[PDB]
């Protein structure tokens, strides 16, 4: 599996959407309807998954799945 297919698999099960609605383009708050803990809980399982801790300011802009893709791709080690 790739890196692509793991974050998204994660979004959906943290935000209780199917997976053919988990687009690269799509806002988690805007098109998957995340509320505020939401975002809590979707940033702190991805911290685990990926073993990296990202800055709270930081991941306040990280608005679609493909920015998430993007941070993951270039942090992870
Ligand atoms: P409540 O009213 O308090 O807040 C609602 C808002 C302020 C809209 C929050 O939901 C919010 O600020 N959302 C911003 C977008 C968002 O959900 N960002 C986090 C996405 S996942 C992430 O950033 C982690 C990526 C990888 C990190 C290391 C693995
Ligand atoms: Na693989
Ligand atoms: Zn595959
Ligand atoms: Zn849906
Ligand atoms: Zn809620
Ligand atoms: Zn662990
Ligand atoms: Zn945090
Ligand atoms: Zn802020
Ligand atoms: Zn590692």
């Amino acid at each position: 599996s790739t890196i692509e297919e793991r974050v998204k698999k994660i979004i959906g099960e943290q935000l209780g959407v199917k997976q053919e609605e988990v687009t690269n383009n799509a806002s988690f708050v805007e098109d998957l309807g995340a509320d505020s803990l939401d975002t809590v809980e979707l940033v702190m399982a991805l911290e685990e998954e990926f073993d990296t801790e990202i800055p709270d300011e930081e991941a306040e802009k990280i608005t679609t799945v493909q920015a998430a893709i993007d941070y993951i791709n270039g942090h992870q080690a």
